[PDB]
């Protein structure tokens, strides 16, 4: 019989995501995480399985993928994505629960940037990995390991670049990601979707907003800021594209960078990075590689 879903016992409901219900389960004694999709969600299940099975994807800062599989309970069929299980949940959950040291902030920002750098990087060869842009990077799509480093997950909305023919592996649909985290050029539809670099640039804007989320919780001498999502001060919960666009593109606002942060060297390097991810012109933004180097030198 099958060697995956067949032998997995589900233990705890984690919650309903955009696509896929998440569960914590047990696989030959080991804790695993399982995304369950229904048969009418086959497209999203397949696409996410496809991305995670990209040659040479595995990296310690991308979620460790185990298998896609089917499970027939006798009444209906379930479509399964199985992965490593991370007890701390998302970077969102961790930043709400906890404050971090300077050491902790740098681990979270570095590991995240290393994950994105791996995604973005083309590796030549037959086993060579295609460049990949996430398209929905946000604190809820990044998980926190026990060792205090991040890994990027929820790769269902990702696009892959064929550098041989300069084509993207899907016919992309405008504005698929989380509205709050969409880059300006996404919010106003000026993004050139027939340029793969444009997708990598949108990811960098989103990562800047995530770094901001982290930096707020770095507690030095007792001083830290409460957890907020980006633009908590400017837009409602569940903001519309129009609400986001009026703030990010018309009023040209970005999350606030507190005075406190220029006191410390680490927060000053982080603050400089945020601003250099938040340019309205994607071309001027830092690359994930360049950000990885900087946080490596800082650490
Ligand atoms: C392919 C796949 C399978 C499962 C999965 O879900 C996971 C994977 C790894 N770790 C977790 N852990 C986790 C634990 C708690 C919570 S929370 N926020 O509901 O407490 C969220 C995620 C979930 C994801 C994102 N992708």
């Amino acid at each position: 019989g099958g060697t995956i879903a067949r032998t997995i016992v589900l233990q705890e409901s984690i919650g309903k995501g955009r696509f896929g219900e998440v569960w914590r389960g047990k696989w030959r004694g080991e804790e695993v995480a399982v995304k369950i999709f229904s048969s009418r969600e086959e497209r999203s299940w397949f696409r996410e399985a496809e991305i995670y099975q990209t040659v040479m994807l595995r990296h310690e800062n991308i979620l460790g993928f185990i298998a896609a599989d089917n499970k027939d309970n006798g009444t209906w069929t379930q479509l399964w994505l199985v992965s490593d299980y991370h007890e701390h949940g998302s970077l969102f959950d961790y930043l709400n629960r906890y404050t971090v040291t300077v050491e902790g902030m740098i681990k979270l920002a570095l590991s995240t940037a290393s994950g994105l750098a791996h995604l973005h990087m083309e590796i030549v060869g037959t086993q060579g990995k295609p460049a990949i842009a996430h398209r929905d990077l946000k604190s809820k799509n990044i998980l926190v390991k026990k060792n205090g480093t991040c890994c990027i997950a929820d790769l269902g909305l990702a696009v892959r670049h064929d550098s041989a023919t300069d084509t993207i592996d899907i016919a992309p649909n405008h504005r698929v990601g989380t509205k709050r985290y969409m880059a300006p050029e996404v919010l106003d539809d000026s993004i050139n979707m027939k340029h793969f670099e444009s997708f990598k640039r949108a990811d960098i804007y989103a990562m800047g907003l995530v770094f901001w989320e982290i930096a707020r919780r770095c507690s030095i001498g007792g001083i830290h800021e409460d957890y907020q999502l980006p633009y908590y001060d400017l837009v409602p919960s569940d903001p519309s594209v129009e609400e986001m666009r009026k703030v990010v593109c018309e009023q040209k606002l970005r999350p606030n960078i507190p005075n406190r942060w220029q006191s410390c060297e680490a927060l000053r390097v982080m603050a400089k990075i945020m601003r250099e991810c938040w340019y309205a012109n994607g071309a001027a933004r830092l690359t994930a590689l360049r950000i990885k180097k900087t946080l490596s030198q800082l650490s």
